[PDB]
């Protein structure tokens, strides 16, 4: 699919066995995602941008149905405003930014 | 062109007789560039990120090349840890998803 950028461009996501709503991010390296029980060993990390940073824990080797789209790859869970699909995942999906 | 995602889409910008590296970021409405001297008045501008909000300087009407692109629109100064190219212009220069 071709997505105008006129609005911000949201999809819904399935992750856990839950639906979710997340932005497609560009700028994002990893993906994050709100506050979530999610199975396995995690680790702590900080990621930072604009505002500062925030705490979050790294799982690894997650599944992920983006817009249909089935992907793995990790996953950052932590107090984020928005749900955010990052690189790491994008690419997963073959996305591409067009101009 | 067409830019995959594997590494940070970065570009060169020409803003204000200037080359400066900037990220092309969907995730980002609006376009935020490190401290710098722009001409004209500015207004207040807050914007929210992943670690909260901070105040940026907000100057309209600026003249900016994105990878050989012109665009003319706003531009918000502030503390950010990269340039951004948010929404605002991408939609300028035409820039869309694909997957
Ligand atoms: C600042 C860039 C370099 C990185 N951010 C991505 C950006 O797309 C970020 C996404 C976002 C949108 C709305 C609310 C909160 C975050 N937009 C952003 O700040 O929008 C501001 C600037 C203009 O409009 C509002 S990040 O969230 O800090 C980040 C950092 C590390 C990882 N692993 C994942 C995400
Ligand atoms: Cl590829």
């Amino acid at each position: 699919p071709q997505i105008t950028l006129w609005k911000r461009p949201l999809v819904t996501i399935k992750i856990g066995g839950q639906l979710k709503e997340a932005l497609l991010d560009t700028g994002a390296d990893d993906t994050v995602i709100e506050e979530m029980s999610l199975p396995g060993r995690w680790k702590p990390k900080m990621i930072g941008g604009i505002g500062g940073f925030i705490k979050v824990r790294q799982y690894d080797q997650i599944i992920i149905e983006i817009a249909g789209h089935k992907a793995i790859g990790t996953v950052l869970v932590g107090p984020t405003p928005v749900n955010i699909i990052g690189r790491n995942l994008l690419t997963q999906i073959g996305a591409t930014l067009n101009f």
